[PDB]
């Protein structure tokens, strides 16, 4: 039938699409969220399911203390010589005149297997991508960073041979391409198709000015000619399109000899009765992945349906394979494996932080550092993947100080979040309370009007109802009757477009956490986690 | 004989003084600078020498990724049962509603020995201090942090028994004191002298409003009565005093039965013809350590000469012992022990970052991340310890891209520094250039007028002349004749008082670094480092 | 009965005290509020009443378009040769490197009479003051402004002879005094007492650093020796004193041969459990006037009871004379003279803006510009003179567009106010709504929850209840039953200490206004204005 974009919803940027015989994979960036690199699978490009996170051990990925929207930027997944190859970037500095980062290569016979110890590559820029040429040679391309303050930082595309035999980059690196006048030249992928090397790049920056352009050359070294009809993909000029920020693309040639282009987009909340060119939108689901049909004209790729990118796209000629949901709407924590849709911040969880074993049918979180910490948070979360949903939990917790809190949280980064918590007060004992951070402005809007929790309540039920432009928390002591808490939040405030700083690259999550400042590691028992889209 | 304050000059805050027989030691905080905790020694309290940094391995101190002015906050050094005890704090969050941190205990027979594996304490607040009572019991006191947004964060002082036998805190923790109306109640120390437990606290915050106050109780638990003459120590009311920010003190009873008080101070640059109450001063030497003489009146300690603190103080009745200087004014790097006055950022130096062995008579730095990175900088530095000095070095470096640079740097934190570098330009090849960052605003003021370096120059000499309110760099190709580079910098911009953010707790350094963004680890060889105070 | 400071409450800064035989007057500055210069009168210094505003016509005072806290700065009232002399300053630029202003002289045989057409003086600084020497010569003193960006702006005090015969300043102006290291040298007054000319000056700026110092000379010309014990007056060093910002004084010698010192103060709102040195306070009543006793020691004046100034001060040896209240708690607008405690912004009211004749027993305000206009507002208001009070009104108004609004307002300046309004909405007709501006951040907190007004309600009753740290509006359709509108405001946000910008010199007002953007001048009739302190 039809592909319906986005195919990968909520936080799923920088799609790297990869064909392995008749299997299709997209790797997306995960930034500070662990484990690293989401890999989704499809047989038909219409239906997708989340199946792996290769970077799942400290030896592959060490992001303790990483800044928000540092860590895993755009990943590159390829398949060649009977194995998968993953190029990844760990970004350590996300703002200023430098973007210190490190690029690595790991491999694996399957995407869900145990990936090899990483090979050190370079760090001259992010967006490293591995090209396997048909003569058996291999090359890394990446953007080359120019820190000089009076220059634009995006110096062009650097190319260097990689040797699998020597496990290193070899020979000299060369700038092969400088990009167009749109600039922000990044995301390089090379494809050798017929008589040309095609160099695909993202341009314009990952905002509403995002695009993809194609250039081509008879030789890998260039010089590359820019498509006369550049860009290939962009909706910058069309503020009304459902898909915005169209860029950072990768190309696949299906086994059915068809051509598809994966790319990221943003889908703004309704902007309302406001100037359409000035207010391009807020995107709480972050950067999602969409896919377009490609046709060839005069040996240049072209986006079918127009460069703005379409929502409803002609599917390839492949019999459909639908997938079961990869989570239960109500997760009862009856398995010793945490659901693949849950991630934690920066580091691998250990039994000292989170346990499914300590108490059957519960997730026990042992309190760690606050919601503001870039080190160790006892906190697991999953993506908002719709503008309307309910998420909920119930938690058993016995705090005896305000330094202890456990609850349900909507979270973007360390200075942009809100939460409803079970905590403690000197005069009222156990209470429900609300805390939030709006671009590093902190508030507790209930003040003294916290809600006392009766001593005989074992599990406090906590719910968030996300309703497009706003959301609100509720609680229940019996799991049947719910009371609203009078604090209404704006969803746009958990968006790429609202958050401050050089790194604005993830999206809204909802999850559950336990804070214990005292160092006593107080446990909170969560009986379940629900997430139901409407 | 006179104690001439400050006794520990340049960045040396939060002094914890400790007597072991006739040896006196002061520990000061080091924040992100590694190895952690400076220990100075003295026989006479007049003459001090730097002798140790106990926190010198990752198992003791792991600050990779730590924020500026996180890491080691005020330390606590004591001597008892024939060994030294060091309480220390690794702060992970330096701003906002929380101050996530962790307290640890380590021990050693000597201050310059190999300190034992750390014992885990608590994290309810920083400023942890270990009190050894005369009945063989031991207690930890620290500040208790209240995150609640409508409350002052400084909830008071918490007390908990510590068991050496069990290697842990035991029993219940209790708040014992809430502080005065000055607030910012921190730096708790308990001394059991005669019939009272005395609780010393720092209050007012470590700015110009800093003070020390004393409270006393017949029991360790309280309740504590406050000195009717509080504070014990402060120069807030006297903006003309040479010593400012007088607070965070510790008390020593000398072996001669006299009483002295170590505390931190700031010494402002000249304020010039400006309102003396308004412009209290900028302190590029950070917070330094001074000592006051204490006398007793009605069982309360009192600072001799006035609570504002005196810059010169009558020394105890102990014959003078002077110490050899701990560095050479010209360090020729002919030894394979990096001088004790050099520190590096956050992590232990390895042979892959810095080497004295690779080339005899040289410090080789293998290029790592930029001056804005909280991860791995190939950068070693020493404190500004005077308002007027020269420092210089000479460097052999062959950069082939603007992503490589090595040079001489004045540095406060990742967003406050300036540097003169040997680097490369497309058109002129190897050149001398200036880069700076002023509260995260970057500049390269030479623009195109960078200084070409002749191909036959092996070592480029670089120098900074610091002259109280301004400093300026110059360079030499022969080691004798110098040319000034026309960028004049303001010393006040590398001061606690000027830098933005919640962590402003270090001081100006001067050092040498090598940046290589490419990942090639290009070596720079430094033939010497000179530091000479005028 | 004691003098109970402040003697002039609410916004009443820069007291210039003046004796005329056995009558005592104090002139205070009015900035943008018209008519200009308040004059209060007393027989006994204990009891004061408001009696005049000299600057009540455009030819004396034209402030159309003046910036906030521009206009009438400190005035100077004297009595010599059987008449009153008023020096006043019209400030046109309140921030940046200049303080463009103009000084004038007017005279009158009585404070409440018709003052003479102004004589043009100079513009070299504000705080001009007319000194009448005992030999018939007269002199103007003022501060002399230095705009140079690398200098403190306060160059010192300039002296120049003023000729009543020629109606101008004659001879050369000369700098006679440079001030102390406190700087912000301003507010010069000269008194020839015995063998000395005493020059009193304000220093430190009109914040918590405010003070007064005294210097003396045998000649009017200097050189002036500064009091060894300076300052004469300040509470800077005592953050707990009820009177703060003590400075900008004037000295009076009573007919009973006693000496008193009028000066401004701020009285902060309770600061709560917050650091007392850091949070010195917010003053919604602006700068008020107090009076101290002076005694003489070694021919230097000294404040009786300490430099900090006392709240309750011993009265002079003059029989008590108490005054009638100068307004009715409930003003029914039955007189055709608007009460003396009402002022308007910048310009004289005319019949086209406000009328008491149009409809007897009502104030009719004919709609003009918005609350953000520095030109023409149909808005009359009176000072907050206590931290606790109720003010109310009732209004008849038939808006037919959201461009029309009439109501009750708490107001500091064009970008700091709030109001409850009768206005109009497309779907609901006449409604009550809330508007506020917080340092130029505008909000309408009710959003869609406006309150419909029944068509049959003629007068809508509007009230504010000010209760120390907060205040809140209510309305009543029957004048008996009031309902609170759910929007709580912070009184601290209508204070000198909160408002942003270079001019922060007035204080909180409450009044009534009518806005009609359409240009149709729609009338709003107000039946009464109530102000009741408790
Ligand atoms: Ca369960
Ligand atoms: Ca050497
Ligand atoms: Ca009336």
């Amino acid at each position: 039938s039809l592909i319906k974009n986005p195919i990968l919803r909520g936080f799923n940027p920088d799609p790297s699409i990869c064909r392995a015989d008749t299997d299709y994979y997209i790797a997306t960036s995960t930034f500070e969220w662990f484990p690293g690199v989401q890999i989704h699978h499809s047989k038909d490009l219409v239906n997708w399911h989340l199946v792996a996170h290769p970077l799942n051990r400290t030896s592959l990925l060490d992001m303790k203390g990483n800044p928000n929207s540092g860590g895993i930027w755009a990943p590159d997944l390829s398949y060649h010589d009977g194995k998968f190859w993953l190029i990844y970037t760990d970004v350590k500095v996300t703002d200023g005149m430098w973007k210190d980062c490190h690029n690595y290569l790991t491999t694996c016979e399957s995407v869900d297997g145990v990936w090899s110890d990483p090979i050190t590559l370079n760090g001259s820029g992010f967006d490293a991508s591995l090209f396997h040429d048909n003569d058996g040679k291999k090359y890394l391309v990446n953007m080359y960073w120019d820190q000089r303050t009076y220059n634009h930082n995006f110096y062009g595309i650097v190319l260097q041979e990689y040797s699998d035999k020597e496990k290193k980059l070899i020979g000299k690196a060369k700038i092969i391409y400088k990009g167009t006048d749109i600039k922000y030249t990044e995301g390089p992928h090379i494809y050798h198709i017929g008589d040309y090397y095609y160099l695909f790049t993202a341009e314009g920056g990952t905002t509403y000015e995002h695009s993809e352009t194609v250039a081509r050359s008879k030789n890998i070294d260039g010089p590359y000619e820019i498509d006369p009809e550049y860009p290939l993909l962009t909706s910058w000029h069309d503020p009304r399109n459902s898909l915005q920020k169209c860029g950072h693309a990768s190309l696949v040639h299906t086994h059915t000899d068809e051509w598809y282009l994966a790319h990221l987009v943003g889908r703004p909340l309704p902007v309302g009765n406001q100037p359409v060119l000035e207010q391009r939108g807020y995107c709480p689901l972050g950067r999602e992945t969409s896919i377009q049909r490609i046709e060839w004209v005069d040996n240049w790729p072209r986006v079918v349906g127009g460069k703005q990118g379409s929502v409803n796209v002609e599917a390839p000629k492949i019999p459909e394979v639908k997938w079961e949901k990869t989570y239960d709407e109500k997760d009862n924590f009856d398995s010793d494996k945490l659901n693949i849709n849950f991630q934690s911040l920066r580091i691998p969880l250990t039994e000292n932080i989170a346990s499914l074993k300590a108490k059957k049918g519960n997730l026990r979180l042992y309190g760690k550092e606050s919601l503001t910490s870039t080190f160790t948070q006892a906190f697991i979360a999953r993506r908002w993947q719709s503008f309307k949903f309910d998420a909920s939990t119930s938690v058993s917790f016995s705090p005896d100080t305000f330094q202890q809190a456990a609850g349900l949280t909507c979270y973007y980064n360390t200075e942009n979040w809100s939460t409803i918590q079970v905590t403690w007060n000197e005069d009222k004992g156990r209470v429900i309370d609300i805390v939030c951070c709006d671009n590093f402005h902190f508030d507790m809007p209930l003040k003294s009007n916290v809600i006392p929790i009766p001593k005989d309540v074992e599990y406090i039920h906590l719910k968030v109802e996300v309703r497009v432009e706003t959301y609100q928390y509720s609680y229940s002591f019996d799991g049947i009757n719910w009371s609203k808490v009078p604090a209404i939040f704006e969803s746009r405030k958990l968006s790429d477009d609202y958050v401050q700083g050089g790194g604005f690259f993830t999206g809204a999550f909802v999850g559950i956490n336990c804070i214990d400042i005292t160092g006593n590691n107080k446990p909170a028992d969560f009986d379940y986690f629900c997430y139901k889209e409407e």
